[PDB]
């Protein structure tokens, strides 16, 4: 064992969530993502199933980590005297949502609504598995644009789903309900609802709806782009002030916007040039 397993090749990005190197799997030649995490840099901590002092972040994707793809898996870790180094799996080709944007402007509603569901089945997977994202956006999100497929990383900010006031936030702000800005607390999925509001209208948009704090606490939501009357109703109403005024993920799904959804192959084949 140790660092001979790995081959590792060059830095893929540096942020808050570490510094991520490409990296391919000597014992079967499977593309990975090499993350490295400084101790001294992680504020959230928690223990394994074996009991075991670790970051938060992976304890919540062992968490998530099996069947779905839905979520970027955790195929193996490592400790080090001065930091934590997380084997994740690699898809490739690959594009995060917020350069996909960026490149293509807004999406078309047909993709946007392939897209969304894709974030909706892995939201709700994580929530099955008792853990709560916390920072569902854009730049959070890879497209495998081979299958179609979207999947969800970065749990750095996450916690375990509870069903309690949380009175920590360190998401990104522009995403975070007027609750957190008002009170300081929220509730785990009514502000999950909330960021996927501000997604499904980046995705429709090309941009958030938001930029400043007394713009997210009245959520007046202005369209710059040409969108349908039922994803305007849709985000308006993942959008709403008060938490418990927002819809669950059930009511999302079955939203008549979300009906006829695309499979993932085919969203690739139509939209991605598959």
């Amino acid at each position: 064992p140790l660092e001979s397993q790995y081959q590792v090749g060059p830095l893929l990005g540096s942020g808050g969530f570490g510094s991520v190197y490409s990296g391919i799997r000597v014992s079967d030649n499977l593309p990975v993502a090499i993350k490295h995490v400084e101790k001294d840099r992680i504020s959230d901590w928690g223990e394994l199933p074996n009991g075991t002092r670790v970051p938060m972040e992976v304890v919540l994707l062992k968490k998530v980590s099996s069947g779905f793809s839905g979520v970027i898996r955790l195929l193996d870790w490592f400790e080090r005297p001065d930091s934590f180094v997380l084997i994740l799996e690699r898809p490739e080709p690959v594009q995060d949502l917020f350069d996909f944007i960026t490149e293509r402007g807004a999406l078309q509603e047909e993709l946007a609504r392939s897209f969304f569901w894709q974030v909706l089945e892995a939201v709700r997977h994580c929530h099955n598995c008792g853990v709560l994202h916390r920072d569902i956006k854009d730049e959070n999100i890879l497209i495998d644009l081979n299958r179609g497929e979207l999947k969800l990383i970065d749990f750095g900010s996450g916690a375990l789903l509870k069903d309690t006031v949380y009175t920590d936030f360190d998401g990104t702000r522009v995403y975070s309900p007027p609750e957190w800005i008002r009170y300081h607390r929220y509730h785990g999925r009514s502000a999950a609802v909330w960021s996927l509001g501000i997604l499904l209208y980046d995705m429709v948009c090309g941009d958030i709806p938001f930029e400043h704090d007394e713009e997210i606490i009245r959520g007046q939501v202005f369209f710059r782009q040409r969108v349908s009357s039922e994803c305007q109703h849709l985000i308006r109403w993942c959008l709403a002030l008060r938490p418990s005024d927002r819809p669950t993920f059930e009511e999302i799904q079955n939203h008549p916007w979300m009906q006829d959804v695309l499979l993932p192959q085919e969203t690739a084949e139509i939209h991605l040039h598959s």
